[PDB]
């Protein structure tokens, strides 16, 4: 891939005691894109052949995999970014009803993804072994995970990023 | 094999209103020997490669096999017969402290094997699937059996035989 190949005329800088946010926020935008693609198919890209189930039950790997991973972290992120992406191309150029409502959209989205995330991954963690007692899964069986530490780390990162994103997003939203 | 090849001089028969038992009891003795050897290594002779455990746990077949089959039925029988065998060669010829105590021994042994049996195989049955949650057996796993019906049948037989053995054994023990 390659994303962004024309940014040369940016001599105009800020002078006020504000609009520091847009710097921080474009930086976090670009950042999160890199951070994503660089580790995109490279942490969670694997986790299909990595959910070993101690059994001889047919299918129970698939069963428990959806049971505990309806969706992977990186998708909720990918979405979180895209919904939080549309205000970016908006704020690309501003001076001359929406504009600040773009800022607010950007806030509330990111908030939503945080909440529903912690609803799903309660404990902000990756259990080393998830058991499973699904229908075909004849009793409570065991179902492993690879690299739970890893995924936990990058999750801590992205959530911290979400917090700072919103804090400057809102710190300039709160101009009154 | 071949067991018993000299029995010709038995013209002397009983005339009293008793000693019918010794007929019945020698018949049951010979019977149970045949009944055994004919189906000896031929119902329970197999059951080593016949205890399938749905798992990928190493050893868990052996583990659960001993767990649920410390010993097979046919051994408890084999013993039951042998302990109940010694009074037979005694009562081979009788007329002329032990003699009736042989009869009583024969009773109480067979009783013991009945009790301890039902202690172990509670329900007078063969479960089609025994689960298992042993140490190495990581969770409650499944562990199959072959021919549980079969073994149940022949068990019903041998226990009925035990009952009749004792009933005539004792009916002549109860002479007063």
């Amino acid at each position: 891939m390659d994303w962004g190949t024309l940014q040369t005329i940016l001599g105009g800088v800020n002078k006020h005691s504000t609009s520091i946010g847009k710097i921080w926020l474009t930086v976090l935008f670009i950042f999160r894109i890199m951070i994503l693609v660089v580790a995109a198919k490279e942490v969670w890209g694997d986790e299909q052949a990595d959910f070993v189930c101690n059994t001889l039950q047919p299918g129970c790997k698939n069963v428990c995999y959806d049971h505990y991973f309806p969706i992977s972290h990186i998708r909720l992120w990918a979405l979180q970014l895209i919904f939080v992406s549309t205000p970016a191309l908006l704020v690309a150029m501003h001076v001359a009803w929406t504009y600040t409502s773009s800022i607010f959209f950007r806030v509330i989205f990111e908030a939503a993804f945080m909440y529903v995330f912690y609803v799903m991954y309660d404990g902000f963690s990756m259990q080393r072994l998830v058991k499973c007692n699904a229908w075909p899964c004849p009793n409570t069986v065991d179902c492993f995970v690879s690299r739970p530490t890893e995924k936990t780390v990058f999750t801590v990162f992205m959530i911290a990023v979400s917090g700072i994103c919103i804090l400057l997003n809102v710190t300039e939203l709160s101009y009154l």
